[PDB]
């Protein structure tokens, strides 16, 4: 009785320690995801720079060769 | 028995919570995995830019060379 | 009474094993996620290289202006 | 106590295995945070590339337009 009550309350404590540790891993993933949010729409910037550079190549080739 | 039965109920609840916590964690990883896809998809376009930018450099540098010397 | 107590504990043993398997599967997904970052890192190098290159050509254009 | 004590010991050992599994997850997450740093910073470098590549284009357009008319 005494040894098992002592064990059960350890388990409740151990489980809640695990819980906090899981929730803390969740927050680390949130932080990581929100930091990647500004980068998500920057494929179009890269695309526009590729167009510019491609247009300059085309303009060069036209006006000279 | 009563102190055992109450501490067991707390443990059921603690275990119920942990299941929910693991699933919230699973879901937040899915969302992270999703956030990286559009960044992975910038591969092709970055390589395009790399070729076309290098091609503009080679051609226009030559022209700054002849204008200056 | 006592029969409810023993199988509720068994229920928790099975529950905790499934959590364990779920945590180990999370870890598996994190390795896989890491491995896949290598090409995105490399894209970053190219981006860094192209920036320094474009900065370098602006500088070269300016020196001619500073000269004659 | 018979059935209860032997279930408890399994539950105690399972809760102990869980701690180790959670810790291995923290390790792998620390390494994932480390590997994501350069990617978290490339948004900045993309923006700086935007303005320096834009500056290169506008200025080299002039160089070539001057070269065309002369």
């Amino acid at each position: 009785l005494k040894k098992v009550e002592d064990t059960l309350t350890m388990l409740v404590n151990a489980t809640s320690r695990q819980n906090a540790a899981i929730e803390a891993l969740e927050n680390r993933l949130s932080t990581l995801e929100s930091s990647l949010k500004p980068i998500q729409d920057m494929g179009k910037v890269i695309s526009s720079l590729n167009r510019s550079c491609a247009e300059m190549v085309a303009k060069y080739d036209l006006l000279e060769h």
